[PDB]
């Protein structure tokens, strides 16, 4: 009954999944800086329609404002009942102060925190393998037979991957280290099966 979550990973750590399944166990409230905004703007809300007037514009949003939409998101009624799994906010250690200022004034406290690990250079491996026939365009990680024949995304480039994960890695790092030291982050290691690595979320989770 209710739970307050956090749920961690660097990009292609299967987070997304963990979450989807995780929800559908526990029945927390899953909540993606991405729903969040979009809820705030679909719904109307007071920050969304704020929120609305940068986004339109191609401006930033401002963290003032930011900071109100999840004070907002965290004052709904499913999050008492249900409670809630945040899902890529705090992204910086200043936002992680911004939350903590929030969780209080609500008179919430966060009871645990789901760090999926996976070694660097395995998804490094795992998100630049993705290559492009020129004319077929047919996709490959397994083949290639003709090195020039082939071209990558921009996206999908290892250069391009291997500075993702270095700056994910730098500004995820202070986060985990402060919230570390107050015993709430539980490591879960990513390199197994889908139902494996929810195996071992799913007994971190009920022992709490």
């Amino acid at each position: 009954g209710s739970m307050n979550l956090l749920i961690m990973g660097l990009p292609g750590a299967g987070k997304g999944t963990q979450a989807a399944k995780i929800v559908e166990q526990f029945h927390v409230a899953h909540i993606s800086t991405g729903d969040m905004f979009r809820a705030a703007m679909a719904n109307q809300t007071e920050m969304g329609v704020l929120a609305k007037s940068y986004i339109d514009k191609g401006e930033l949003v401002p963290d003032e404002v930011t900071n109100g939409i999840v004070k907002e998101r965290l004052s709904q009624d499913d999050i008492k009942e249900t409670g809630f799994l945040l899902d890529g906010y705090p992204r910086t250690i200043e936002q992680a102060h911004a939350l903590d200022k929030t969780l209080a004034e609500l008179g919430i406290e966060l009871e645990g925190i789901i760090n999926i690990e996976v070694n660097p250079d395995s998804l490094l491996e795992r998100l630049s393998g993705r290559i492009i026939h020129r004319v077929t365009g047919e996709t490959f990680h397994p083949v290639d037979y003709k090195e020039e024949d082939y071209y990558q995304r921009e996206d999908d480039k290892p250069e391009t991957v291997k500075r993702r994960l270095d700056v994910n890695i730098a500004q995820g790092e202070p986060i985990i280290a402060h919230y570390r030291a107050k015993g709430l982050v539980h490591d879960i290691e990513g390199n197994q099966d889908i139902n494996d690595v929810f195996s071992d979320i799913e007994k971190v989770l009920t022992n709490l």
